[PDB]
């Protein structure tokens, strides 16, 4: 790899390819990926296709290259290299890294922003604890088949984000409130990813969950109808809670 050329790859990696291809139309690849030296041939000049190793310990490492570069998967294989311990899918600015052991899975999901989705212990029906990772705060709960549920209790108001399978984000509110003075009820509007607060048939706030993963709060006017001041981004999970006070 004397004159080869270095590509720059998703996942913080690098890989060498050949500036030409040897007799059978191939291209020698050479990566390093922490200690570890992988290498490979592809049918592609451009850094795609797939290299290899082997760890000190003996597991058997592959980094594989979609076409267009814009994937990389590095996977970790028992010494035999039939069973899958750790996988890792980086494209798009997100990563999602699984690993498999002991009776329970875990998938952890980092968006391009830093955020996470941490879901730990994943049993054989899809269930699974769930943790948000947001910044200046994390949101628990659980996961299932069907959703991802996370939970802050404040009083008697419990409000609870839903993220469902296929990615999509809703919020409810359920108050055991037995007063209807001071009871909180919500609605949710899927068009604006907005839960707005009521308390004695006068809207109190807006919580709007946005798309670069924070939360904000903006208060209503005493004759509950029109918003005012601006709204606050969410800083900690303190703050949540107030706005559920």
């Amino acid at each position: 790899m004397k004159n080869s050329v270095s590509v720059d790859l998703p996942g913080s990696m690098k890989v060498l390819v050949s500036k030409s291809s040897n007799a059978d139309g191939k291209y020698d690849l050479i990566a390093t990926v922490d200690a570890l030296e992988l290498s490979g041939t592809s049918d592609k000049n451009n850094g795609s296709g797939v290299l290899e190793g082997v760890k000190a310990d003996a597991s058997k490492v592959k980094l594989t290259i979609s076409d267009d570069l814009g994937q990389t998967t590095l996977e970790v294989f028992k010494s035999d290299g039939s069973t899958l311990v750790s996988k890792k899918v980086t494209s798009g600015g997100s990563s999602t890294e699984e690993k498999s052991s002991g009776g329970s899975s875990e998938k952890i999901i980092t968006r391009a922003d830093g955020t996470r989705l941490e879901y730990t212990g994943i049993k054989s029906d899809g269930s699974g604890k769930a943790k948000e990772v947001l910044k200046g705060y994390v949101l628990e709960g659980t996961l299932t088949a069907e959703k991802t549920t996370l939970v802050v209790k404040e009083g008697t108001v419990t409000l609870s984000k839903n993220i469902s399978k296929s990615g999509e984000v809703s919020v409810e509110l359920n108050d055991t409130d037995s007063s209807a003075a001071t009871k909180k009820t919500a609605a949710w509007n899927s068009g604006t990813s907005t839960l707005t607060i009521t308390v004695n048939s006068k809207k109190t706030k807006d919580l709007v969950f946005t798309s670069s993963n924070t939360i904000t709060v903006q208060q209503y006017d005493s004759n509950g109808t029109s918003l005012e001041g601006s709204a606050v981004e969410i800083t900690k999970l303190d703050e949540i809670k107030n706005a559920l006070k």
